[PDB]
């Protein structure tokens, strides 16, 4: 029941799993455009996280729900049950982070991480910049609950940075699919957290991918991550403008993903 809550699906002609693991915003369709170019060599595995508009809300236990832990469970729990024992993963932003935690408790399910969009803190502190203020994030907050329809207008834009109206609107629909009230909750989980003190755990190699003006990462936390991961770390500079590069350019981004796994 939790394959058929997250709809997790299999496709491809391949033997080599891929897992395809869409952020904060999107559900698996973001991934639509990508895929073309991987079902004949990989066995490719995409899911729902629960907060997906895809994903009934019925599933998402707002008591459970309160950190990334539990969405690291449910990773963990689909590929267990698909018999999944060696993986690489991709995972977009808020999934860059679940697949490094994931791979920290099952370092020898994933052969690969690529992380797309990956911050481990978005905050402000003392020597490291993540891009925001306390006061800002606010203000976001206070957007979302107040108009939950002018902040997606305002805000898809800004995701997608480039100018492709296409991807503006497809993104504006997957943010209008969610319920405003787990919109909101799933923020706060997420704008709150500190993944730096995890970083150096992590074995297993990672690439990261990083767009040229990516509104939520700046350039220097690719560095930052390429500099704690405690692998073998790549970075990729993409260019790409935007945060959602699988939406705005995704043949650009299907060919440097094609480079990083062989």
């Amino acid at each position: 029941t939790l394959l058929d809550a997250l709809n997790v699906r299999v496709v491809g002609s391949g033997e080599r799993v891929l897992v395809l693991a869409h952020g904060f915003g999107t559900d698996q369709s973001a991934w639509n455009r990508i895929l073309p170019f991987f079902l004949r060599d990989y066995r490719v595995v995409l899911y729902d996280l629960v907060c997906a508009g895809s994903v009934n809300p019925d599933f998402f236990d707002f008591r459970r729900y309160t950190t990334l832990d539990p969405y690291v469970d449910d990773l963990l729990h689909i590929l267990d049950a698909l018999g999944i024992d060696c993986c690489a993963y991709v995972g977009h932003a808020v999934s860059a982070m679940i697949g490094i935690l994931a791979s920290i408790r099952r370092p020898e399910l994933f052969s690969k991480l690529i992380l797309i969009g990956a911050s481990p803190r978005f905050l402000n502190d003392e020597d490291y910049h993540g891009g925001f203020e306390q006061g800002e994030i606010e203000k976001v907050f206070s957007a979302m609950e107040a108009n939950y329809e002018a902040w997606v207008n305002g805000f898809a834009p800004l995701a997608v940075g480039a100018d492709v109206p296409a991807a503006v609107r497809e993104f504006s629909r997957t943010l209008f699919n969610m319920r405003p009230d787990i919109t909101l909750f799933v923020s706060r989980t997420v704008f709150n957290s500190d993944m730096r003190g995890v970083l150096g755990l992590v074995k297993v190699p990672c690439h990261i991918f990083q767009t040229a003006r990516d509104h939520s990462v700046p350039a220097s936390v690719a560095t930052y991550l390429k500099n704690h991961l405690g692998g073998k770390n790549t970075v990729h500079w993409l260019n790409i403008e935007g945060h959602l590069p699988h939406l705005s350019a995704p043949t650009l981004l299907a060919q440097e993903l094609r480079r990083a796994l062989s």
